[PDB]
């Protein structure tokens, strides 16, 4: 839920683009990657 969140590159569910690891809104693209059980570390920067 709320793990030590660092800086990363991703696109929010609204089309934004900031640091994200496990915020809340699971953007469609990231949703698939995260839904698989993997963290943002895969798409980190």
């Amino acid at each position: 839920r709320q793990p030590r969140p660092a800086k990363y590159k991703f696109t929010d569910v609204n089309g934004e683009t900031k640091t994200w690891t496990g915020q809340g809104r699971t953007p469609k693209p990231i949703a698939q990657a995260l839904a698989e059980g993997k963290s943002l570390d895969d798409f980190l920067i």
